[PDB]
């Protein structure tokens, strides 16, 4: 009865990226029955928007009671931001995994520079209406979270403006790619499957890959709400521990052939095999003229990564996540400052139930030392000092402060 769950039951949405891999594996592989939750049922969400109306709304209103998200959208529910109001406080419980995401480019723009470091390509994406007929159009998945800011930070570190120069612009991820094909998309913030296919399809080319904008950077979260968190504290800590066994499960090449095979069945993904067997092996073709990727360090990773433990939600990067929304000028009411930032987080993550949860586990040699990171380095040479986020803020040319 110590470990026995409050409840066995538990609703968490997932949108079908690798990124929800550790929650797949996790119910596939028997690792939450393992612990309890023999009652979790791992629902697809139709897109970003649709997950947080089904989070703020809750399992009980046919929703969902958590699951995988994007950075901060715990945070902004929590404080009503992004649900008119409709405060619905989360706790972020773990990371859920590391890289496999990438920005995408039109062909059209090949030979242009258009790559990793586009600053001397600056100058003709500034002046697409001109030359072309229309400001130079790219897309994300949902604003103000991760995929917006991967795409602004590589505008921004060439000398783009992401919110003056270009449209930037939450679009469908299918319509994103349909238009790439029609000639009206230049870029969009995409990740796993999606690379494989815009390349193999000649859709378009990889400009880069978040693995080399910020190498092992954090990524997408588990967080469920707190109102299930605080009633079912035994459950949550089985679920972490369920996740945790999967992302080490995941991370051996061993296994992945497997992971691939369950996550892209017709009940998941329902994509072929084939689009996400190179990514697991940390493989791709990235096109315009550039070399390919070959090494597994720059592919997805769920548990341990080149810098520290993938899974361990260090509150440096949500107050990385915060202070990149400052940069933007992102709910200037709501979060005015680095302090109010700060609050949130404590009340957000948890890190302290993921610490408990490994240690009754036995992982306590995977258990990072402290709530930070250290110092973040970015691929333009940019630093993120946890202890000074002011510094690095004033550190950017361009932001909104
Ligand atoms: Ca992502």
């Amino acid at each position: 009865p110590e470990m026995m769950p409050e409840t066995a039951n538990i609703k968490l949405g997932y949108i079908p990226i690798v990124e929800a891999a550790p929650l797949i594996i996790a119910q596939e592989k028997g690792f939450f029955a393992k612990y309890g939750m023999t009652g979790v049922e791992v629902s697809k969400q139709a897109n970003w928007a649709s997950a947080r109306d089904n989070v703020t709304i809750g399992s009980q209103g046919g929703g969902i009671d958590g699951g995988q998200w994007q950075m901060p959208m715990p945070h902004l529910i929590t404080e009503g931001i992004i649900t008119n109001g409709n405060k619905v406080p989360m706790y972020v419980l773990a990371q859920l995994i590391t890289q496999g995401n990438g920005i995408a480019v039109a062909p059209m723009h090949e030979g242009k520079g258009v790559n990793l470091d586009i600053t001397k390509a600056a100058d003709y994406i500034k002046g697409f209406n001109k030359t072309n007929g229309r400001k130079f159009k790219a897309a994300h998945t949902f604003p103000n979270v991760n995929q917006d800011f991967w795409i602004r930070y590589w505008f921004a570190a060439g000398g783009v403006d992401p919110d003056t120069d270009i449209d930037l612009l939450a679009v469908p991820p299918a319509e994103t790619v349909q238009g790439m094909r029609n000639g009206t998309m230049d870029a969009f913030s995409t990740g796993d499957p999606w690379p494989y296919r815009i390349v193999t399809e000649n859709i378009g080319y990889m400009a880069g890959l978040t693995a080399q904008i910020w190498p092992y950077h954090p990524e997408e979260y588990l967080a469920i709400r707190a109102d299930w968190v605080d009633k079912n504290p035994k459950a949550t800590k089985a679920l972490l521990k369920g996740i945790m066994e999967a992302q080490q499960w995941i991370d051996d090449p061993k296994n992945r052939p497997e992971v691939v095979q369950i996550v892209s069945g017709r009940n998941y993904f329902n994509v072929p095999t084939t689009i996400l067997e190179s990514p697991f092996k940390g493989q791709y073709t990235m096109g315009d003229g550039q070399p390919a990727i070959d090494d597994f360090q720059k592919g997805p990773l769920y548990w341990k990564d080149g810098i520290g433990n993938v899974s361990y939600p260090y509150k440096s990067h949500d107050l990385w996540f915060l202070t990149e929304s400052i940069r933007w000028g992102f709910h200037k009411n709501a979060i005015p400052d680095l302090d109010t930032a700060q609050k949130i987080i404590d009340k957000v993550n948890r890190e302290d139930l993921w610490r408990e949860a490994a240690t009754e586990a036995g992982f306590t040699a995977d258990i990072p030392s402290s709530t930070s990171r250290g110092v973040e380095t970015f691929f333009d040479g940019i630093t993120f000092d946890p202890a000074n986020p002011s510094a690095y803020l004033q550190s950017l040319a361009i932001k909104k402060v």
